[PDB]
């Protein structure tokens, strides 16, 4: 089942095939295919600071459910989530959770009332968690999105006779 | 009742017509015309995109109420929304969903809170559906739109002057 899935894209993906002979959509489908390079360079500035903000706040939250599948959720997707408007605010601030003991370690903690968020995390420099979550806004959804943009339009107009 | 509904807005899109006359709406009520041909090009390679997608997120979720309405809408207008930052995590990630015998098929099942979700769905490649999401919101947000963005500039500084 699970292959067929993915085969039905791999049929449907095709249409466009089809569809290059027509007089409208080819010229343009043929455009798309010269973009790819810009995409590429998007993903490669998206994941260097993806792993870096990733990295930088889970070391900051200290969550105490420390498995390697939600290691890799909160360093890679979370962050990837908040580029589409996807904030949970409640999950990294520890002014929004509720504050109790909840583990043994030195310290202040909170609890953040999402299901893969970690049960428990430290309150210790929490203003720079907020910090880092405006910079990574400013980066990801400001800088790199309008970068694109700019990249897509001059090899849109550059490829277009062509 | 519905009729005169839609016709109100039939009424009220002639206001642009009626203004074509003003020195400044004019010249781009005019142009305005000239972007049907991208926006068609975004509407064929979005409907193909959100066909492939929809199609292969339902055949790997597996939900138990497949009514025809039900699943028109989760395959449509359920991605359709996620371009415009509607995104139910909680009705595709098993992993933040409630694990519990809902079906008796062999395999494992979770119940997404939703209401139009689905009363129970399978467990078995649910990465493969976060990974699913990921694409499509990289594709459909991302290139897609920046595409337009550039096709619609192009056009604009094309179409200005006649």
């Amino acid at each position: 089942r699970t292959v067929l899935c993915i085969d039905f894209m791999v049929f449907t993906v095709r249409l466009l095939h089809i569809f290059t002979v027509n007089k409208q959509l080819g010229p343009k489908i043929v455009i798309v295919s010269k973009m790819m390079k810009d995409v590429f360079f998007f993903l490669f500035f998206l994941g260097v600071w993806l792993v870096a903000y990733g990295v930088a706040t889970e070391g900051l939250l200290r969550p105490r459910d420390s498995d390697f599948p939600s290691i890799l959720r909160r360093v890679f997707y979370r962050p990837y989530l908040q580029i589409f408007g996807q904030i949970p605010q409640e999950d990294m601030d520890v002014a929004l959770m509720e504050h109790s003991n909840c583990s043994s370690e030195p310290g202040f903690w909170a609890h953040p009332p999402g299901a893969q968020a970690g049960t428990c995390v430290s309150q210790y420099a929490n203003w720079l968690v907020v910090l880092l979550l405006v910079i990574f806004l400013l980066v990801a959804n400001i800088l790199l999105v309008n970068l694109l943009i700019a990249m897509f339009s001059y090899t849109f107009g550059k490829v277009q006779g062509n």
